């Protein structure tokens, strides 16, 4: 690893970045070698976790905040002189948490593309693209073709009548005011679930289709960004690049990305990839190398942008881009994404209806996604010695029981933890004096919801306290638990590869009985009775699991392999502190 290893998206102009690395193989003898991996987003977090991937890493600036919580961007300092040669406003997207953790390269907006030939007046709303469409499929074409597989491509309709993924409120993102499943966002996936339902468009459209039909002359319009722009010029169609169509009289307001070069913090090579990318890179012979293999939109090298903002397709670009917003750059984004992929891949299919996408979206959105997970999990599991195979067995298993005998619907622990001051309690030291204060606390009428670790219960019920809910792997003392669980308390069971005994042994026998899972594909898996809401120990999951379900604020009141598990439980209680009230006792 003397040399520089680059990881860019594969439908950006990498042979163009190339050349920029061959220049610098050239002044340097540092070898650079461009790569387009799939998947790269979700790659690089697995390898650079473990001190591995590339050294410099290509991606719009929502992924970047993420990649910065889980520490594997190393800060940039450049120095003022650089700093004034880029936008304030692109600086900005690649600020997090007062540290600059990239470079940004250029603003990307999708805009609407049409064939002058098959329609030299394009349509300026959505409502007369299907009166176009049926006009042109009396000719053999199609009016619209754009990718149904990436939500990017849908949130502009999706976001024009109201709208959202997290709330803009007194300059922070909301993690808790989503805003995927409002009258807007339910009009704007509804209007495009009809154009596939009436033939409009298919639910298979994806990047590839829609790419092809357009340059092969077959779809009047299709939806891109400024990186399409060197395939159209080859395919030799007469094309525009527009202003979106409106929705319901409202613009369509795309998430606009900032394309971003973020340094491995693990790279042995740092003070290299920052002079390349300051001084090779970010220069107009750069960019401009980069430009010519595939546009990279509204750069943000002001000396570079001057040329480019004369072009009449990058201000259809910028008109797009001040319609819509820069997307944030916060952790939760990763899962924002997923929600609303799942939400439109379903209700376009039909195989759920739009409510239902909607609101199952609505959920996950500001749920802990397995993105900020994965790096936690797999550094417990080989920490400890644990077997990740077995974790699967387990929640598999655990789901399997579930399906037939005693459950509690999720949204019945959502009607307890929900706008409330949520007691956690562990099996701390100080369990009986806390205990005190919330008795005391609760004999006043402050009579909110109360979840406790296992190893609490017996420390709860001496007391005639019945705990709400009770989080627990089944492994200690089980009477105590069982006594609560039919008094009123819920039990959040969790699958542990040590633990797969206990759970088709003693599950069966309880009632009201949730499921809890460690393993972070399941949902990919497919378990509709298990959940993972995050977390290792018993103390630090029950924060995880009323967070989860939209609690106002956690009020908490609880060898060596006995020493390292505390420190992963503070370490997750911290990871929620920015996310939630977090006052200890
Ligand atoms: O579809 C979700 C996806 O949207 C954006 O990905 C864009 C990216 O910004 C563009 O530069 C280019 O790579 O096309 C992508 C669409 O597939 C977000 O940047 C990305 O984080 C998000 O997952």
């Amino acid at each position: 690893e003397g040399k520089l290893v680059i990881w860019i998206n594969g439908d950006k102009g990498y042979n163009g970045l190339a050349e920029v690395g061959k220049k610098f193989e050239k002044d340097t003898g540092i070898k650079v070698t461009v790569e387009h991996p799939d998947k790269l987003e979700e790659k690089f977090p697995q390898v650079a976790a473990t001190g591995d991937g590339p050294d410099i890493i290509f991606w719009a600036h929502d992924r970047f905040g993420g990649y910065a919580q889980s520490g594997l961007l190393a800060e940039i300092t450049p120095a003022a002189a650089f700093q004034d040669k880029l936008y304030p406003f692109t600086w900005d997207a690649v600020r997090y948490n007062g540290k600059l953790i990239a470079y940004p390269i250029a603003v990307e907006a999708l805009s609407l593309i049409y064939n002058k030939d098959l329609l030299p007046n394009p349509p300026k709303t959505w409502e007369e693209i299907p009166a176009l469409d049926k006009e042109l499929k009396a000719k053999g074409k199609s009016a619209l073709m754009f990718n149904l597989q990436e939500p990017y491509f849908t949130w502009p309709l999706i976001a024009a009548d109201g709208g959202y993924a997290f709330k803009y409120a007194a300059g922070k993102y909301d993690i808790k005011d989503v805003g995927v499943d409002n009258a807007g966002a339910k009009a704007g996936l509804t209007f495009l679930v009809d154009l596939i339902k009436n033939k409009h468009m298919n639910a298979d459209t994806d990047y590839s289709i829609a790419e092809a039909a357009f340059n092969k002359g077959e779809t009047a319009m299709t939806i891109n960004g400024p990186w399409a722009w060197s395939n159209i010029d080859t395919s030799a169609v007469n094309y525009g690049v527009t202003v979106l169509p409106t929705f319901k009289g409202q613009p369509s307001k795309p998430f606009v990305g900032v394309l971003s070069a973020g340094i491995n913090a693990a790279s042995p090579n740092k003070e290299l990839a920052k002079e390349f990318l300051e001084n090779y890179l970010l220069t107009d012979e750069g960019l401009e190398a980069v430009n010519k293999d595939k546009p990279l939109g509204a750069v943000a090298l002001k000396s570079y942008e001057e040329e480019l903002a004369k072009d009449p397709r990058i201000a259809a670009t910028m008109e797009n881009a001040q319609k819509g917003e820069i997307m944030p750059n916060i952790p939760q984004m990763s899962a924002f994404w997923y929600a609303v992929r799942t939400a439109v891949i379903n209700a376009a299919s039909g195989r759920q209806t739009v409510d239902a996408a909607l609101a199952a979206a609505q959920t996950n959105a500001a749920a802990m996604d397995m993105k900020e997970w994965e790096i936690f999990y797999n550094k417990i599991m080989e920490d400890f010695g644990f077997d990740k195979d077995k974790d699967v067995e387990s929640a598999v298993i655990l789901n399997n029981i579930l399906e037939n005998a005693n459950t509690i619907p999720v949204d019945k622990l959502k009607d307890i933890i929900e706008g409330r001051e949520v007691f956690i309690f562990g099996a701390g030291p100080s369990i009986k004096k806390h205990i005190n204060i919330l008795k005391e606390l609760r004999e006043i009428n402050y009579k909110n919801p109360i979840i406790v670790a296992d190893g609490a219960c017996k420390a709860f019920l001496e007391e005639n306290i019945i705990p709400d809910i009770i989080v627990s792997d089944l492994d200690g003392d089980l009477e105590a638990l069982f006594e609560c669980n039919r008094k009123g308390s819920i039990i959040v069971v969790h699958a542990h590869g040590d633990n797969i005994e206990k759970i088709k042994k003693y599950v069966p026998k309880l009632k009201n009985v949730v499921g809890s899972c460690q393993i972070p594909n399941y949902k990919e898996l497919n378990l509709r009775n298990v959940i993972n809401f995050g977390g290792f120990t018993d103390g630090d999951r029950c924060c995880f699991l009323a967070y989860h379900f939209k609690a106002k604020k956690l009020i908490l009141g609880g060898d060596e392999i006995k020493i390292k598990k505390l420190e992963y439980a503070k370490t997750l209680i911290n990871y929620l502190k920015d996310k939630i009230e977090i006052e200890f006792l």
